[PDB]
């Protein structure tokens, strides 16, 4: 027995299959058939005709509301779907958030230079910033609001929309507008340089940064939009369809989806990483350890970003009991400097690390406030790091000494290439060169696998894929040797380009590419949520005036 899931195709649906459908089938025995794309016409004919082939449909948030008003949808079953845990902006009687996302000002940096676009305003300024502007084609939230904002309307006085004014403002660049109707289209428009700046779904700008394109972003006045999961009226698989919503919209479903797309979670219990560099941790029962994943970004000398995609598994060495964590993340700031009296190839590294992503609720913890290995980190511990490495047959070693203070999530080491000139950029080794010195806050101490495995320690295994380049495979053993914490690591690099960004040495000596976050959950101060209800109400009348407006000459 099985269900039909409908979305927009492309990367978005590919990720919904991967993040929800595969673990839903694995977990429940119900099989999920990918059908699509979402057609609103076919949803209606299907519902009225009474024969329904679509069980769960991903639709736009205004559509979801208008549809529910015309009784095209099953009321959701709120004893299956935990309404408590879904951000209010993204649940109704007839729909649950699929994901939320942001419209953002994306710009080409090889279209511009020394002065960087900041606002929606800097978009109606062809004199200061030349080139064509990418805006979204189909009448729906975003473009009108961004026009009004740019003409000086305050965020909180936006609705109802002075449509007259919006069209006044848009006319001022209409000649130079280029219209995108889907994500892929929007990417190629900006990659190609056909357009120099625009309004984009954050995911697509995120995609381009990952692909090494020379594009920047501003989240100033970033406009929140959402997709909703609806169940069409008279599915034949109502109970199973609701189970799927509960799963897609769960904490876990939403983090996994966010991870793949860089769109945002709608579940309040979901870990809520601010940046994909945040080390997302989950448990592996079957191995008695954890696995984790993250993406680091290294600045390239030319102004692009080199992506280093991290997959990780840790398994204890000891027989002893270990803490298997609830899902969470780790946030790290890393600072790279040089000793000016050190003649050898080296890296001085300062590092600060906490756990995060759980956050205590109201009325949880209030009148009583562990692991055995936890107790070895109560003070300052000396650290030793040895690494033997092979990258395209360059054989090199690194020795790092220093100390760690988990009470304050603080690490200070100095690392030396003992073999001569380090054949790869130092920043590409930071993640490889002791998450046991993370500062796990008190309500999260029970989630601290790393310390729990001490002193016998853990094995830490990784694959790091550099975009359009080789990969590192690493295996390390982290454990106490006397009073000293040791990281003993072997590293093998395959498939590197002899004058690509790594072996070519084209990566800046810093970790700054990671300062500006790449996820919407990090820009909530700069956010404007768009009124979906208002569009559900007036969309048809707006759509007429929009459509006429496109056609005028």
């Amino acid at each position: 027995e099985s269900i039909n899931f409908v979305s927009w195709g492309g990367s978005t649906q590919d990720a919904q299959k991967q993040a929800w459908a595969d673990p839903f089938s694995k977990a429940s025995g119900i099989t999920v058939v990918q059908d699509g794309p979402t057609d609103y016409g076919k949803l209606k004919a299907m519902v009225e005709s009474g024969n329904v082939q679509w069980d769960v449909v991903d639709v736009e948030a205004d559509f979801a509301l208008r549809a529910a008003a015309e009784g095209l949808l099953e009321p959701l079953d709120f004893s299956v779907i935990q309404r408590d845990k879904i951000d209010p902006r993204f649940v109704s009687d007839h729909g649950v958030g699929s994901f939320f996302f942001s419209f953002v000002l994306g710009y080409n940096e090889g279209g511009g230079g020394a002065s960087k676009p900041q606002d929606w305003t800097a978009l109606f300024d062809t004199k200061t910033y030349p080139g064509k502007r990418a805006l979204y084609k189909w009448p729906s939230p975003g473009v009108l609001e961004l026009a009004l904002l740019a003409d000086g309307v305050p965020a909180d006085k936006l609705y109802p929309l002075d449509l007259d004014r919006a069209f006044k403002k848009l006319d001022t660049i209409k000649k130079d507008i280029v219209w995108w109707g889907g994500g892929a289209q929007s990417q190629q428009l900006l990659a190609s340089g056909e357009v120099s700046m625009g309004q984009f779904w954050n995911g697509r700008i995120h995609a381009l940064q990952e692909d090494g394109a020379p594009v920047g972003v501003s989240w100033k006045q970033n406009l929140v939009m959402a997709d909703i999961l609806v169940v069409p009226k008279g599915t034949k698989n109502k109970a199973a369809a609701m189970k799927f919503l509960a799963s897609a919209s769960s904490a876990k479903g939403q983090d996994d989806f966010s991870n793949l797309t860089a769109y945002a979670p709608v579940n309040i219990d979901s870990v809520q990483r601010l940046d994909l560099a945040n080390v997302y941790i989950t448990a592996d029962k079957q191995k008695n350890g954890i696995m984790a994943n993250f993406k680091i970004r290294h600045n390239v000398e030319d102004g692009s970003v080199q992506l280093a995609d991290h997959y990780q598994q840790n398994t204890p060495i000891g027989d002893g009991p270990v803490l298997l964590p609830d899902n969470h993340y780790l946030s790290t700031q890393s600072v790279l400097s040089k000793d000016p009296n050190e003649k050898r190839d080296h890296m001085v590294l300062l590092e600060f690390v906490t756990a995060a992503g759980i956050t205590l609720g109201m009325d949880e913890l209030y009148k009583g406030g562990m692991s055995k290995g936890e107790e070895l980190f109560t003070g300052v511990v000396p650290i030793l790091v040895e690494l033997d490495g092979d990258v395209n047959g360059h054989k090199f070693s690194v020795r790092g000494e220093g100390e760690g203070d988990a009470t304050n999530g603080k690490l200070t080491l100095k690392f030396i290439c003992t073999t001569g000139k380090l054949p790869v950029p130092w920043p590409t080794l930071v993640t490889t060169l002791v998450q046991c010195f993370s500062r796990y806050p008190d309500h999260m101490k029970q989630h601290d696998f790393f310390k729990s495995a001490m002193p016998e320690g853990y094995v830490q295994e990784r694959t790091i894929s550099f975009k359009d380049d080789g990969t590192y495979k690493t295996r390390a053993e982290v454990k106490f040797e006397g009073d000293t914490l040791v990281n003993r690591i072997e590293l093998k690099g395959i498939d590197f380009k002899e004058d690509g960004n790594i072996l070519g040495h084209k990566l800046e000596y810093n970790f700054n590419a990671n300062l500006a976050p790449n996820l919407p959950t990090a820009y909530v101060k700069d956010q404007i949520t768009l009124d979906f209800a208002y569009w559900a109400k007036n969309g048809p009348a707006i759509a007429t005036r929009w459509n006429e407006w496109l056609v005028k000459l």
